Parts: C-alpha cells; sequence; structure tokens
C-alpha cells in the first residue's frame, strides 16, 4: 500500500541504492542517476511490471501542487521533496 | 520472420541509420538516437502497429539474461550487445 514518494524515500536511506538513486546535498534534494532502473524497481515493489519511466515521471510531476515533491528546475532526474510537507505527512 | 536484436544489428550494421540508431564505441555498446524511429520501424518490419518505444523497450528487457544484449545503467537508450552470444547464435 506504499505510495510512489514514501519509496523513494526508502531506496535514498538505504545507501546501496545510490546505484539508481541518492541524495543531492542534505535539504531534501534527490538525483535519479538510473532512472530507468528507479522505474523498474517501483514497478517491482507495487506488482505493476509495465511500470516504465514515462509513467513514473507522469507520478512525479503530479505532487507538484500536493507538499510532497517539486521538479528541480536547473536540472535533469532532479527534485525536492517539500521538507514541511514530507515532515507532516510522515507522522500519520 | 527476422527477430528483433537481429534487426537492430541490421540497422547497426547500415551506416545511413545514424539518426535513430548508432554503434558507441568499439564493444557493442549502441545508443537509439531516435528510440521513436526504431521503434516506428521495427513497426513496419514486422507488420505490426502499434508498435512504441515502450513495447519494444519490454521486448529487449527479455534479452538480459539471455546472452544477447544488456541494458547499460547511467543511460536511457543505450545498450550493449553481448558479443560471445551473438557470435554463437549467428553461428
Amino acid at each position: 500500500q506504499i505510495q510512489l514518494w514514501q519509496f523513494l524515500l526508502e531506496l535514498l536511506s538505504d545507501s546501496s541504492n545510490s546505484s539508481c538513486i541518492t541524495w543531492e546535498g542534505t535539504n531534501g534534494e534527490f538525483k535519479m542517476t538510473d532512472p530507468d532502473e528507479v522505474a523498474r524497481r517501483w514497478g517491482e515493489r507495487k506488482s505493476k511490471p509495465n511500470m516504465n519511466y514515462d509513467k513514473l515521471s507522469r507520478a512525479l510531476r503530479y505532487y507538484y501542487d500536493k507538499n510532497i515533491m517539486t521538479k528541480v528546475h536547473g536540472k535533469r532526474y532532479a527534485y525536492k521533496f517539500d521538507f514541511h510537507g514530507i515532515a507532516q505527512a510522515l507522522q500519520p
């Protein structure tokens, strides 16, 4: 029942997934160093094997007005978690 | 009929298709510079619309454990042929 933003947090919290996703700095910004792999592993986790990057991207973009996550303007495959929103949600 | 991985080698062997697919380096890595066009052409050849990159990419994944072709991890549309397997499968 896990949601996408949590799964990314799960991957980032585990230093070993740096092969495909990694922290950038310390203020909640991250980079998908292997975007196709992030989409494939999110596919495994949610039992949806036609998961691909286009669909992963569409889901990430959906969060833009939901105090979850926004896409970083200068960079490719970069997002920044909404610090206040993620903090708030990660309690209930 | 012809199989997907063969059709890709066919496109790669012909210098004029670099607009959509091209060899990268000399160890069997290649890049699809226009993935949608590669898919469109694979669509006509196997007389199979509505072929698109998503169905194509998923088909390529079949090869990853069959000593034909593997997907290059840092990248989006770059793949690498298995020389030994390609050699053996051909004869």
